[PDB]
């Protein structure tokens, strides 16, 4: 017998890593199983195609905001006796645990691989420089902008560039996510949707959903962020960090391990930003701290005709041994809670300030609709970039932007 799984590249080496983390289990199950890597890019789209032509892979990766819109095409198998045999509902942060379901359904579609969840990279020797405390800058708001301040007037020039230093890279393009945005809305009391009386709607133009998508945007306005990023996104601005032209930038774990892995093997160990690398969490708005929390799952299609020795797989990678090993090929963090514990991730302090982030770590309603109202939500956001690349945001702007964007969202839903 034979298995498929479709993965998206976790790693830097993706298909050859997952060879090898299932080489135990092949040799087990007297079983060949071939993998096949999809660009984030384009995955979406194979994995839809595969559920409605009923033809594909045994399992696939899933991001963990897409489980409530396959699971509710009727195509996933139902996955309670692995997540039982792991542990059930307990092994589980409860932020991953809602991704193992469409909201409100009877039974899992999806088993929890590994998580990811963004903090600030800073460089050590910037922040030194400009005499900024990173405790100090990441603590509160007004820290984060007097650093970004102190940033923007500092001499200090990267020492292979003999240039600048920008405070802040985030991109300002349409985003393909709120991942960027979410911590500002959370951070200032406000989300995405709001679950009232049983139906979900948008509270994207609730007042505190406004305070933290203007401050985000208002830093752009104050110059804490070059006219070049409004223009770039996620990827460009991590080659923008690697390559020393700026000082501080929101990303997951990975960029850990990428850091110690050479240019010519996709990292960056050659690069200043590699020696003078620090972390820190989002820092903390009015009503608190916040990040995004997502990561990926493995969903078992139900017209698969290796169900038994698929949800074998399942027990496997969703299992301690396997979650240990993935995580140290990824950079990412293990889904089952147990698995942190390891010395592996204990002894690298720059991963601990993500494991410390994780209990801040917010995530989407697991909603049919999810794709959708992130669509609407991002396509206004992207309106309003327009308005700070024209010098022209207001609050008043941005409510309206953001009014006509819960109109749509309240009717999707
Ligand atoms: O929104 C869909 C889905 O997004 C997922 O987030 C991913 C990021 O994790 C991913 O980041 C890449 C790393 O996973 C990869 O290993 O390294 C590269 C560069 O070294 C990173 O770009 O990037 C994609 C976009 O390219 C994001 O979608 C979330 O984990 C998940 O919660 C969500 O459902
Ligand atoms: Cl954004």
């Amino acid at each position: 017998k034979t298995l498929e799984v479709w993965i998206m590249p976790n790693s830097p080496q993706p298909a050859e890593d997952f060879k090898a983390l299932v080489a135990p289990f092949e040799k087990a199950h007297g079983v060949e199983v071939k993998v096949t890597v999809l660009d984030w890019g384009v995955a979406w789209t194979k994995i839809t195609t595969a559920a409605t032509s009923g033809v594909g892979p045994d399992l696939t990766q899933l991001g963990t905001t897409w489980v409530g819109a396959i699971s509710a095409m009727g195509v996933l198998e139902p996955v309670d006796d692995v997540l039982e045999a792991l542990g059930g509902e307990k092994a589980y942060l409860p932020a991953v645990w809602r991704t193992t379901r469409l909201e409100g359904a009877r039974q899992a579609t999806a088993v929890p691989w590994f998580s990811e969840l963004r903090a600030f990279y800073y460089r050590t020797d910037a922040l030194k420089a400009a005499g900024v405390n990173p405790a100090e800058m990441f603590a509160s708001w007004q820290g984060f902008e007097a650093g970004l301040a102190r940033l923007k007037a500092s001499s200090f020039r990267d020492p292979e560039t003999k240039a600048p230093l920008a405070p802040l890279c985030t991109p300002g393009r349409t985003p393909r996510t709120l991942h960027n945005a979410a911590p500002w809305i959370w951070g200032a009391g406000g989300e995405i949707v709001r679950q009232a009386g049983g139906r979900w709607q948008s509270a994207l133009n609730s007042p505190e959903s406004l305070e933290g998508l203007y401050f985000f945007l208002s830093l752009a306005q104050k110059g804490y962020v070059p006219a070049e990023s409004l223009e770039k996104n996620t990827a460009q601005i991590e080659a923008d960090f690697q390559a020393g032209k700026c000082a501080v930038f929101a990303s997951g774990p990975w960029m850990i391990q990428r850091a110690q892995v050479p240019e010519a093997k996709g990292g960056f160990a050659e690069r200043t930003a590699a020696k003078n690398l620090g972390v820190a969490p989002y820092p903390a708005g009015p009503k608190g701290r916040y990040t995004f929390f997502g990561g990926s799952n493995l969903a078992l299609f139900n017209f698969s005709k290796n169900k038994p020795l698929a949800k074998e797989l399942l027990k496997y990678l969703g299992g301690p041994e396997a979650q240990v090993r993935y995580a140290q090929m990824t950079g990412m963090l293990p889904a089952l809670r147990s698995a942190w514990s390891d010395p592996s991730f204990q002894q690298n302090p720059l991963l601990r300030t993500f494991i410390q982030a994780a209990q801040f770590g917010r995530t989407y309603p697991s909603l049919a609709g999810w794709g959708g109202v992130e669509n609407l939500a991002v396509q206004h956001l992207g309106m309003a970039w327009d308005l700070v690349a024209q010098g022209r945001l207001t609050r008043e702007a941005l409510k309206d932007l953001m009014d006509k964007a819960s109109a749509a969202i309240n009717q999707a839903l």
